[PDB]
């Protein structure tokens, strides 16, 4: 029992694919792979379709596949990107060099969403809230996402929206600064911080923190935010990083009831205490899905969490063939969602 594929070269990429995938047309490429919208004959679904880029170039790459799969397996929720199918045209392990994942297509990206004019608080509500369900989700599988940012947040013409968690402008504009700082035990709230740039610049329609390098992206932060105060300065062990932090010109928070005038106060309100510049002291994706701002979609009773998440294999040191190995065993072992 395998399917009958066939072969077609698109932009430069072979994509071999099972024949209930039609009429794949490029989507877009990057470092990690490549996407075609497509038509599943099967399902009778419009799928986005990733292939794989080298998967099994080095450890590092095949390390990567192995996490990638493994975490598309596991996310089943309505506000992240899982997976209908995953498969390979391989016929057996030794001659396994390519992977190809599926999802249900969506089309666009946030950032094309911001791009084409400013949105209704409604609109920011509905979107920030599901990013929030998403997070919520995520983060208690114990996984922290790192980069969220616009071009991660794929949406559909009926603004339904997924986080995608990898990852074929700049990622910088929407980190934590802590990560800026490369502080090396930052924690959940980093993907909160993202958020919070995210809904700042669906609300005025421009970047918040538009860095052109890490420093200045640490210093247009504090211009917003303010320099950290003793507590947070306590835990801060690289000398340098406080050396640095310390000699810059002391700055006070500024109001952000007067930085984002004309927004609704309740969002406002959600802004500051996702933009708290020590991350202990940001507010959870749970504990922003109960805030105020998002009464008329929050329901307690549908914002689930996931599964034990095993990660154990972050902290192996295998070889590319063990994590082929792994992948492919991954591969096999995929039963696809209910129809
Ligand atoms: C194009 O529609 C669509 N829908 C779902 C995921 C993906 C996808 C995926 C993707 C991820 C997993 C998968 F199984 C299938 C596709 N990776 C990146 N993207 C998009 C590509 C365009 C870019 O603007 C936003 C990320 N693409
Ligand atoms: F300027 C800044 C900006 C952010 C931080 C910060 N927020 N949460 C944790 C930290 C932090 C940064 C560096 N080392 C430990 C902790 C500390 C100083």
């Amino acid at each position: 029992e395998r399917p009958t594929f066939y072969r077609q070269e698109l932009n430069k990429t072979i994509w071999e694919v099972p024949e209930r995938y039609q009429n794949l047309s490029p989507v877009g490429s990057g470092a990690y792979g490549s996407v075609c919208a497509a038509f599943d004959t099967k399902t009778g679904l419009r799928v986005a379709v990733k292939k794989l880029s080298r998967p099994f170039q080095s450890i590092i790459h095949a390390k990567r596949t192995y996490r990638e799969l493994r975490l598309l397996k596991h996310m089943k929720h309505e506000n992240v990107i899982g997976l209908l199918d995953v498969f390979t045209p391989a016929r057996s392990l030794e001659e396994f060099n390519d992977v190809y994942l599926v999802t249900h297509l969506m089309g666009a990206d946030l950032n094309n969403i911001v791009k084409c004019q400013k949105l209704t608080d409604d609109h920011v509500q509905f979107l920030i809230y599901q990013i929030l369900r998403g997070l919520k989700y995520i983060h208690s599988a114990d996984i922290i996402h790192r980069d969220l940012k616009p071009s991660n947040l794929a949406v559909n013409e009926d603004c339904e929206l997924k986080i995608l968690d990898f990852g074929l402008v700049a990622t910088r504009w929407y980190r934590a600064p802590e990560i800026m700082l490369n502080w090396m035990h930052y924690n959940q709230t980093v993907d909160i911080w993202s958020v919070g740039c995210i809904m700042a610049e669906l609300l005025t329609g421009r970047t918040l923190f538009p860095g052109t390098d890490h420093i200045d992206q640490l210093k247009l932060i504090l211009r917003l935010v303010g320099t950290p105060g003793a507590e947070l300065l306590k835990k801060i062990s690289s000398e340098s990083a406080r050396n640095y932090i310390q000699s810059l010109t002391q700055m006070p928070k500024m109001n952000f009831a007067n930085v984002f005038i004309g927004a609704n106060p309740l969002a406002v309100d959600l802004l500051e205490k996702m933009l708290v510049l020590d991350s202990d002291k940001r507010i959870t994706a749970a504990q922003a899905l109960a805030h105020a701002y998002f009464a008329q979609y929050h329901d307690p009773d549908d914002e689930p969490v996931a599964d034990p998440y095993d990660q154990s294999f972050e902290s192996r040191d295998l070889l590319i063939d063990e994590w082929k190995s792994l992948t492919y065993d991954e591969v096999i072992s995929f039963v696809p969602p209910p129809l």
